[PDB]
């Protein structure tokens, strides 16, 4: 790298790592559309092998941004419409609490105060059914966000049933083959699991337990290489030669909502560009509900916002972080779930000495 990010990387992330006990992690920035990759410490730490660029981490809801932008193609499809009911692609779903609850309140966390978790107990299809027909909402559609991965879980299932693929297989075909993601997973082959970073959480070796709508919320595995090339296809979507794929990165970063300083995507978060971090940190708490404006109609993706999301498993903790209009970014793969806002400094600091 030049010295400048270097530099900057090491002194930033070293002390992170330190201070946090980070077995395992790996970086990369994004500057003037070129990757530059850094690697630290431990993928198994028993085996003894190293983090590489081919290492798997779990991204935790930084996958919510894969989802999105799969439901955003789909919608530059003409399969679904934000403004559809959910009831349109789920006619079994007749309990009248869903009257007026559209895709768009799916992807967005406000249909009215859906569960941050689908409960273990739900696995089949059938489950899944009884489940979202006996909840009951605290708040009318469109009025208040609170993040779950049984909404946006939900979305991601719901825009693929059109198509006839399954989540995965629309997923692999619509956004990480076209954008040669190749080493990005749902699920981890046989061949790749010698890449796969164990996760630690209370210093034991741990991976993402299977659930209901995992896929969808919190599923996805990739490498540092793969999601410096997920940056980029975020920050130029218009160099994407797939039309639909072009049209549904710019949908995932319309600005539907705002609460305080923040707008919410699909999937994607965005405040506006100069931002500093004790804003962009306004999981240590557990549920936090929060009233919504509506953005009517929706803003296309402002180029001056720092675009980003936070990810976590129980024993991983990812970060990802751009400023279109300065053509940078970050991400940040750790095999340990440590503070979000160490996450969110760290990268501030990062990209606030190279912008």
């Amino acid at each position: 790298a030049p010295q400048q990010i270097n530099d900057i990387v090491h002194r930033t992330i070293t002390p992170l790592i330190e201070q946090q006990k980070i077995p395992g992690m790996a970086v990369a920035v994004i500057y003037q559309g070129k990757p530059y990759y850094f690697t630290w410490g431990y993928a198994d730490i028993a085996k003894k092998q190293p983090v590489t660029q081919q290492t798997l981490f779990e991204l935790g809801s930084v996958s919510k941004t894969f989802t999105g932008v799969l439901g955003g193609d789909a919608i530059a499809r003409g399969e679904i419409k934000l403004s559809d009911p959910t009831t349109k692609y789920w006619p079994e779903l007749t309990a009248k609490q869903w009257n007026g609850i559209t895709l768009l309140h799916l992807a967005t966390y406000t249909a009215g105060g859906l569960p941050l978790q689908v409960p273990d107990e739900v696995k089949s299809s059938s489950d899944l059914l009884r489940f979202y027909q006996n909840w009951q909402p605290a708040w009318a559609p469109g009025t208040q966000r609170l993040y779950a991965n049984s909404s946006i879980g939900l979305f991601g299932a719901l825009a693929v049933k059109p198509s006839g693929l399954s989540f995965e297989q629309a997923m692999q075909t619509r956004v990480f083959q076209p954008l040669k993601l190749n080493h990005t997973w749902i699920n981890v082959p046989p061949a790749e699991e010698k890449n796969y970073a164990w996760g630690y959480r209370e210093g034991k070796a741990v991976h993402v337990s299977p659930g209901a709508l995992d896929a969808e919320a919190y599923g996805v595995k990739s490498t540092i290489e793969d999601m410096a090339r997920w940056v980029q296809s975020n920050l130029k979507p218009l160099d994407i030669n797939e039309k639909t794929l072009q049209q549904g990165i710019q949908l995932a970063q319309s600005r539907y909502w705002q609460t305080g300083d923040m707008y919410q995507g699909l999937g994607w978060e965005m405040l506006d560009w100069p931002v500093n971090p004790d804003s962009i940190i306004n999981n240590k708490i557990a549920l936090a509900a929060r009233p919504v404006k509506a953005i009517t109609p929706p803003t296309p993706a402002v180029r001056a916002s720092w675009v980003h999301k936070t990810g976590a498993t129980g024993g991983f903790g990812s970060y990802v972080a751009f400023i279109p209009e300065k053509e940078l970014g970050i991400v940040m793969l750790a095999n340990k779930n440590y503070p979000n806002p160490a996450r969110v400094d760290a990268a501030w600091q990062i990209l606030n000495a190279l912008q």
